[PDB]
């Protein structure tokens, strides 16, 4: 791609393709800022009746989602018109946006949806679904305008464009137990659980209240609804933060749940509940083919291994995306798409059963990281992140590499290669933590580069990080750094085929002086191939005072 390969077309507003008249904002990587927290670090700002912003589809579409800001506590709608003609208007709102801290407290993003004295708003925009009664061709103008009775203003990021299918029918009535009007979930569970001829349960197009977790359990269990943009379960949308959805037992190992939408209703981030799925230690299931937003994550994985999670759609969460964690080992999680996760959106935590192995995270786009990083690997052994497109964070790596433990049981990496192969990210890192008493002190916190490389209290080893594009990072591109005082020899780091263009600060940084009480590096890492151009300072900040840590440039290198 890189990344996923997916149905829809994400157009920016802001390209220079798309007249407007409106205000097309300029970018920046300022976290609660319009832009800063913008596709692309920036929107078109429609704040006048006849405002607009004009797409040209490239391919067809008869669906489409528009991803915008608008103000605080405020529902409303704005208009879509296909060659002039209007066609219809977005249902846009803020309830799932604005989530409030302050700069020194960024540590409660996500967790406060309240106003208050002296706080700042963050996460400012959300997503409006919409379908229409025709596929229109490429080539369409697609125009988004602000007519009479819509909103007072809107800002206009981006604009997914599908084409999507009809709905699709029961598979087949005698194996399948449909939902309907006055058969529910669990009612249909139950009919499948006692009669051994069927597969599992059918959900037709509509919406379906899920006010609670639905167990599965009994045996292998296939759920099936018409397609994600027509089958929606929805929780309780007149309560808020309600821990709804599937949970899957031992004796339901083996299920899927495929083609299908969940609709949650939280509006921030809670430490436990949350997860649309639990599974813990599940195995052999798939999840295919669904979208999922307003849930603090899809799945938690704990010790959950030979599971299959493909061409699903997590967007708009409370906290990560997809994580497996604790002994989760031989996962396929291959071509999904991310976009506003509330913290790493697809993630890997290593922990003891020695380590996290054979798992392949492959085909993934995440976008929009409102905190944490894009990916994020924490140990491990014998693990790949193969095709990865991450763009946008607002605080943290496009890719965070640690062997930090967290204060959990871990032995950190192990001794096959942890690989990142084939990954473009655009508009990666940020600033979180403190730097009292840093080296290289440019503000507040402390300064993350597009990878980030963290030798912490347990083993750094064995890493290759290769074919990478890394486009106009917040700061740096390669960011290595270890602990003190526990100072763990990185060994086996080795960067190939890696172009870092623009950076703002230096291509390369081995942190000296973190904050006060570290030290720098320990160690080394090779670099084949590695090119970087135009960095704002210089190439490499931090070689002559890392006496502990040694740069190998094999070839290739113009630094
Ligand atoms: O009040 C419930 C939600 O209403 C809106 O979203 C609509 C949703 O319920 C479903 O029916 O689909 C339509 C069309 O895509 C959605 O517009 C609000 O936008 C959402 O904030 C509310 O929770
Ligand atoms: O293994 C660590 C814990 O993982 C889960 O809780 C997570 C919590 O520590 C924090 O990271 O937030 C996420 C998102 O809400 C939580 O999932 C388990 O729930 C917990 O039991 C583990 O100790
Ligand atoms: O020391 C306890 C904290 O460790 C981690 O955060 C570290 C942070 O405190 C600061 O020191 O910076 C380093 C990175 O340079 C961070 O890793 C944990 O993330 C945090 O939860 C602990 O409280
Ligand atoms: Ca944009």
């Amino acid at each position: 791609g890189r990344g996923a390969n997916m149905p829809f077309t994400i157009m920016e507003a802001e390209s220079t393709s798309n007249a407007t008249n409106g205000t097309k904002l300029t970018p920046n990587f300022k976290p609660g800022d319009y832009a800063g927290e913008a596709s692309g670090r920036s929107s078109v700002y429609l704040d006048a009746t006849g405002e607009y912003v004009e797409f040209t589809l490239t391919s067809p579409a008869n669906a489409f989602v528009l991803r915008n800001a608008v103000a605080e506590n405020t529902t409303g709608t704005v208009s879509i018109y296909a060659d002039g003609v209007s066609k219809g208007k977005f249902n846009v709102s803020s309830k799932f946006s604005y989530l409030y801290a302050t700069p020194s407290t960024l540590g409660r993003l996500g967790y406060d949806n309240a106003p208050g004295a002296g706080l700042t708003a963050y996460w400012l925009y959300e997503d409006a679904q919409l379908m229409l009664d025709q596929v229109y061709p490429a080539g369409t103008k697609i125009k988004i305008q602000k007519d009479a009775g819509d909103v007072s203003w809107i800002y206009v990021d981006l604009l997914e464009t599908e084409n999507v299918a009809p709905p699709q029918a029961n598979p087949d009535p005698t194996k399948y137990v449909a939902v309907s009007a006055s058969k529910s979930i669990d009612q249909a569970l139950t009919e499948f659980r006692q009669d051994n001829t069927k597969k599992g349960i059918y959900i037709p197009a509509g919406e379906w209240t899920i006010n609670s977790k639905i167990f599965l359990y009994g045996r292998a269990t296939e759920i099936v609804g018409a397609g994600p943009w027509y089958t929606k379960l929805v929780a309780p949308q007149s309560q808020s933060n309600t821990d709804v959805g599937f949970n899957i037992s031992a004796a339901a190992n083996g299920s899927t749940i495929r083609d299908l939408s969940a609709w949650g209703n939280y509006i921030n981030r809670v430490d436990g509940p949350g997860k649309f799925i639990d599974g813990n230690g599940m195995q052999n299931v798939t999840v295919q083919n669904i979208w999922v937003e307003h849930f603090v994550c899809l799945y938690w994985g704990v010790n959950s291994s030979y599971n299959t999670f493909k061409n699903n759609r997590i967007k708009n969460t409370f906290a990560a995306g997809i994580n497996m964690t604790n002994g989760s080992s031989y996962n396929v999680i291959d071509n999904n798409y991310a976009r506003g996760t509330g913290d790493d959106s697809f993630a890997l935590f290593s922990a003891t059963g020695s380590y996290n192995v054979g798992n392949k995270y492959t085909n993934l786009t995440a976008t929009n990281v409102r905190r944490a990083a894009a990916f994020a690997v924490y140990g491990g052994s014998d693990n790949l992140f193969q095709n990865l497109y991450g763009a946008d964070t607002l605080t943290y790596p496009g890719i965070t590499i640690s062997s930090y433990s967290f204060g959990y049981n871990t032995l950190g990496f192990g001794d096959q290669d942890t690989v990142i192969d084939g990954a473009t990210l655009d508009r990666t890192g940020g600033d979180f933590w403190t730097s009292v008493g840093a080296d290289d002190k440019i503000n507040e916190y402390q300064n993350f580069g597009a990878i980030w490389i963290y030798g912490g209290d347990r083993a750094i080893k064995n890493i290759l990080i290769k074919n990478v594009d890394i486009n106009n990072p917040v700061y740096f591109g390669l960011m290595f750094q270890s602990m003190s005082p526990n100072n763990m020899v990185m060994q086996n780091i080795r960067v190939e085929n890696v172009n870092i263009n623009n950076p703002s600060r230096y291509g390369i940084k081995l942190v000296v002086r973190a904050e006060q009480g570290q030290g720098p590096a320990y160690g080394g890492a090779s670099f084949t191939n590695v090119k970087v151009n135009n960095p704002g300072i210089s190439a490499i900040y931090g070689e002559a005072q890392s006496p502990n840590f040694t740069v190998t440039r094999v070839s290739g290198n113009n630094w």
